[PDB]
């Protein structure tokens, strides 16, 4: 599917989530430019305030516009099982807290890569740094370890997020992952190796709902 990715793509992601009881909804439109990696994307909380803080729905809300080397091209699985796309299942264990749990499908509809994710939240603390809202408004950079998975013909991650807390401490979010491909052609099963990303948040000075402007760049590497 790489030959699908070799301009820019247009974006669009959905989300319907659940913490604690509490329904909401996320919408997000950009692009994605996989040749240099680079993902331009703004999300829009359309049900009101977003009940959790916006950097704890960043790895949730399209890996296959990571920048995969000319000599990586036979481990870029995400690509590989475009255009019928794949599912991405994860749970993310936030210290001393509750989870999430997701499930979501990546694929085009027409020429737009779709994500599209479902999320429970349990067992959130009220007064924690997730439903209490004391998240600072930012993002580091870090590495995504990949390994196939042959039984799955697919692929599993695990990845450990530190979200800077407001107080100066910091909030570890476990990250498990696994990808399976939703059609049944043959996909890329690659050798170990890991994804390096960064990212920019920022906001629209024009836009009153509660949203998230994101710059993402992921590329990988390790081979």
């Amino acid at each position: 599917g790489e030959e699908l990715f070799t301009g820019v793509v247009p974006i669009l992601v959905e989300l319907d989530g659940d913490v604690n009881g509490h329904k909401f909804s996320v919408r997000g439109e950009g692009e994605g430019d996989a040749t240099n990696g680079k993902l331009t994307l703004k999300f829009i909380c359309t049900t009101g305030k977003l009940p959790v803080p916006w950097p704890t729905l960043v790895t949730t809300l399209v890996l296959c516009f990571a920048r995969y080397p000319d000599h990586m091209k036979q481990h870029d699985f995400f690509k590989s099982a475009m255009p019928e796309g794949y599912v991405q299942e994860r749970t993310i264990s936030f210290k001393d807290d509750g989870y999430y749990k997701t499930r979501a499908e990546v694929k085009f509809e027409g020429d737009t890569l779709v994500n599209r994710i479902e999320l429970k939240g349990i067992d959130f603390k009220e007064d924690g740094n997730i439903l209490g809202h004391k998240l600072e408004y930012n993002f580091n950079s870090g590495n995504a370890y990949i390994t196939a998975d042959k039984q799955k013909n697919g692929i599993k991650s695990n990845f450990k997020i530190r979200h800077n807390v407001e107080d100066g401490s910091v909030q570890l979010a476990d990250h498990y992952q696994q990808n399976t491909p939703i059609g049944d052609g043959p996909v890329l099963l690659p050798d170990n190796h890991y994804l390096s990303t960064q990212n920019a948040l920022s906001k629209d000075p024009n836009e009153k709902r509660d949203h998230m402007v994101l710059l993402e760049f992921v590329t990988a590497a390790g081979i």
